[PDB]
């Protein structure tokens, strides 16, 4: 079987392994900043830089996989705390879309808030012209910030949120458990087809966006990523 | 919400957080032995001590879950490496069955292989009786230990496994990520009522067996666990 | 610190993970096949995909690493066995030399026997104008197939070998240790300073070649690989 | 050519191939465990029976060799997680020293730190009387436990950690690569001129120590290693 596995307890600039789109820097702590706090419809995006064979036109299989993560949203004086992150998938030449708007687009759609991706939104603004739900969620977005499914969660201000997700090729079942700092779960799953919204090569990555009054601090802090293809 | 969360990095003997059922010993270095080398049939269990509310009758509300545990199977001189571990959930007053002839009943089960039980079994040894697959396999039990689904896997020897688990009670989706020492992960996901086939309150574990000629090490090294039930 | 780990067990045509160059060809077996048996000076490489950060400009440190790796070269009827495996780390932009005659060049190098890389080469046909011991070796190269220091060896056809080597970066060591079919060991070690020989970017791989009248099957069955580079 | 080659995936006190001393036992999932929990300054070592020639005094000739070795210490309650374990190589007669303190001499040297051994420790205490280095380090020894060289390295309980040694007679180089459980690699190397240090006949084996105030499990899971002396 053909395996990628790799694992981020930090982050530096330079480092090979993670292409910087936008707005992103890196904090001399090792975390990753995606939004600028002094930029009008500000988008930052950090992507694994080598392509992820997620499926085979060849034998026609789809590759499973376990993926965890660890961010941080914090709120910055009177701006509102806006507009999340959202950990996607895309085609290997994803870039943030032409004339990004930023805010309720997440950094992957366009102002219509259409894209080409697979993401697990953390959704802290309501955007109406997104159908967003009245609080804070988690949504499953496939090709769209208009998400397929969404449940309710709630964004703590400098609250370390973990995050494990698996994909299970064979049911295409997407499957996702956010653990709080009060110490509760969230939970969210959907059936995604991954070989017919996606191409065979992908790229993995987080975005995250702002807008002229919606800003807050976007952190991520650790990754780590396992996906198996079973060669036939 | 009502969250239930534990973490064991290690296990000892006069803990009264843990049950202990048949043959299962606790080792010098923390480990729990679920089964006896020594012994024909030998069945070894351990649950959670405290019950878990998996679902109120009040709301008709069912819990949420994540889990992470990891394992040892090693082989043994003279005997079939057998029969295996099962992670499981049953009702409170859970015990090994009576007059049990371990082997691939897994200690949860009949004869038959009927039990009241839901689990998700890492099962070593094909017992044709029970319907299994050729080869070891990741198996998702309900009732019974003739599988509801099983996907191929590889029991290595000596090897540490480790594995998340997901429950998501909207799609009523049972999700397992398996890390293999090789590095690939195995995955198996199964849509599993449990409400429908499990009491209020359950209580969560572990078991192993073996038969006259089926023996091994069968080792409990690790486990977290976070359950949450919305009380609204 | 700054991690790049991996580990093939198999490879596959298509994995972006990996880069093919020349003759290479993917067997269904899952072995990589270097040179191309009908062909005259055969030139096959293949490479680690993803850039490694061996040092860093800004803080002067320098990666350590270790990996292990198995190959096997066979005898073909009529040719000479020739030319032998480099397993070789050279600049990010590294191409097959650009008219390479293959042969004792070993697909690095120039007909002088120049290039820039580092690399551990089999060599299995003495090739005076490079100054080859009279046996088979297993050199440590530095810029030049003409080797900084050789140890003797024999390459057995058909017998699978086993590898591994360390990069001690403290003391510059390039440390390697050569599993025989016979049981024995052959090892070789060297100061080789990476941060003065090679650029801060460096790409990781294997090289076999072949010549008019010297063919021989040169197989890579598994690689696992891990470098360490510590960060400011 | 002269070669010693043993794989040990488990070990048993009944197998004469082992010499065990002091506090060491076998559990029955196949592990070593060195130190015992609840004696004060406890010491034990295991040491493969059989004498390895590492030099000639009829050639002058020193063997080569390359082991690998896997080991897992955890914390216990109460007890400061101390002393550490050490890989080591000794005269064939060699026993825990006379009245030995455990603690910080490693089971293998007198109070002043001083003792007949070549090794390579995985202290994880800080003993200024030692020269230690203020963490956990991976350190060359050479008849002392006040190390020739250390590295900081940082022991994870409950963690399986892996080590690959090389030794190569002809630049008398001792190589040491550590890989943790956050993935990355530890390296370490120190030349080494074993036939000035060491008899020609020697034992290798592992060592570790506690104290009143300072116990943690000291557990050896596997042991794999080939020697090579060259008789011509
Ligand atoms: O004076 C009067 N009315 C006041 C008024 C207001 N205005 C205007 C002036 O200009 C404003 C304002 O209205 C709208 C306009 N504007 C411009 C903009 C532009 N930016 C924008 O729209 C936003 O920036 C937009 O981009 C945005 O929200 N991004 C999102 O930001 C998020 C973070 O927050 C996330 O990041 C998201 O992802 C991202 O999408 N946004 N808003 N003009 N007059 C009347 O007299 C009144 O007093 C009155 O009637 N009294 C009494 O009434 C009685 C009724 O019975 C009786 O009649 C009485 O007799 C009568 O006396
Ligand atoms: O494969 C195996 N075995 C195969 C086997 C044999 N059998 C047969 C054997 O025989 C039984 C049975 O099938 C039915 C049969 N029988 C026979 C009878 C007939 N008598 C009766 O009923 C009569 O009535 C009789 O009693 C009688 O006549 N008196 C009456 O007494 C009265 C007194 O008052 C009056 O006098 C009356 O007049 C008088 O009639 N009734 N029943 N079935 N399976 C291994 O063992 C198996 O364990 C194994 O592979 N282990 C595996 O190992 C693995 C690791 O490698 C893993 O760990 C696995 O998980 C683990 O599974
Ligand atoms: O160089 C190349 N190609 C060209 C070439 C030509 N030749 C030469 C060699 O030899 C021939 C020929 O040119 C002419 C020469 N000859 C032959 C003879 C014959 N005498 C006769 O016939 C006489 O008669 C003689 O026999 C005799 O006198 N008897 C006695 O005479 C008495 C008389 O009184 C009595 O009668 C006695 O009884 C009797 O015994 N006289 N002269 N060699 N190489 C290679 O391809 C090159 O590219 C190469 O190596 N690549 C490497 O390839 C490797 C794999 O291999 C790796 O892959 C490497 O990395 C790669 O670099
Ligand atoms: O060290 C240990 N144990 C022993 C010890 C002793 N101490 C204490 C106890 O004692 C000392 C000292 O600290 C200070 C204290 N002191 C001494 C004094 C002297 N009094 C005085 O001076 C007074 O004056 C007194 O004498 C007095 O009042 N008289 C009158 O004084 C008059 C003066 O005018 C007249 O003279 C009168 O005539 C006379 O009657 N005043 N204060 N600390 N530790 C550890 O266990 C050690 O083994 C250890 O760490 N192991 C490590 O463990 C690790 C895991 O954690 C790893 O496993 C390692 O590998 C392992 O190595
Ligand atoms: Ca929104
Ligand atoms: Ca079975
Ligand atoms: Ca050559
Ligand atoms: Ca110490
Ligand atoms: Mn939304
Ligand atoms: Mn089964
Ligand atoms: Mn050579
Ligand atoms: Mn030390």
């Amino acid at each position: 079987a053909e395996t990628v596995s790799f694992n981020f307890n930090s982050f530096s600039e330079g480092n090979p392994a993670i292409n910087f789109q936008g707005d992103v820097t890196v904090l001399s702590n090792g975390n990753i900043q995606l939004t600028n706090l002094n930029k009008v419809n500000s988008v930052g995006r950090v992507l694994y830089a080598m392509p992820v064979r997620i499926w085979s036109s060849a034998t026609g299989n789809v590759a499973s996989f376990l993926t965890s993560f660890s961010f941080e949203m914090k709120d910055i004086k009177d701006y509102d705390p806006a507009d999340g992150i959202i950990f996607f998938i895309a085609p290997e030449d994803t870039q943030i879309p032409a004339g990004s708007i930023g805010g309720g687009t997440l950094g992957v759609s366009d102002t219509k808030g259409a894209g080409h991706f697979v993401g697990v939104e953390f959704d802290t603004y309501s955007n109406s012209e997104y159908n967003d739900p009245p609080t804070d969620h988690v949504g499953i977005d496939v090709n769209s910030v208009d998400s397929v499914k969404t449940v309710p969660w709630n964004s703590v201000s400098g609250a370390v949120v973990k995050v494990t997700v698996i994909y299970d090729s064979s049911t295409k079942t997407l499957s996702v458990a956010v653990t709080n700092d009060n110490g509760d779960i969230t939970t969210i799953a959907q059936v995604v087809d991954l070989k017919a919204k996606l191409p065979e090569r992908v790229k993995f990555g987080f975005s995250a966006s702002g807008s002229l009054g919606g800003r807050q601090i976007h952190l991520i802090r650790s990754w780590s990523f396992t996906s198996t293809l079973i060669t036939t």
